[PDB]
């Protein structure tokens, strides 16, 4: 049909570049249409592109990751959300459980773990179309 749109939101470029360049997003019928460095730009880019998949760092400047996911679950109610967390605030991901998160991503990440998360999301995405 058409590629599912992915947004990567993270306050460190080295993580956003690492995630985008780690997968053949095309193999999963996906494409990265946007990267964002703060939660405000991310919310705007998520609505601008009507993304289907959001990688979200729990910690973003200006507007933080949790606030972005509350907005994302409201304004893109079918979107699939993957939480990005460093080791030093893994605890905080529990606050996102109520927003229906598909998986949780420790950063930095290796490609086959990533491949696992992305293949899961593609499963759910196919389940509904």
């Amino acid at each position: 049909h058409h590629h599912w749109k992915v947004l990567i939101a993270d306050d460190e470029a080295i993580i956003r570049e690492g995630i985008r360049e780690s997968i053949d997003w095309n193999e999963f019928n996906m494409e990265v249409v946007a990267e964002a460095e703060d939660g405000e730009e991310a919310l705007e880019l998520a609505l601008r592109h009507r993304v289907d998949v959001l990688f979200v760092d729990l910690s973003m400047p200006i507007m933080d990751g949790l606030t972005l996911m509350k907005y994302a679950r409201e304004k893109l109610p079918n979107c699939h959300m993957i939480v990005i967390t460093g080791y030093d605030e893994f605890s905080y991901a529990q606050e996102a459980i109520r927003l229906q998160v598909d998986d949780y991503l420790l950063k930095p990440t290796d490609p086959q773990r990533l491949r696992e998360v992305v293949a899961k999301v593609k499963e759910k995405l196919e389940q509904e179309q």
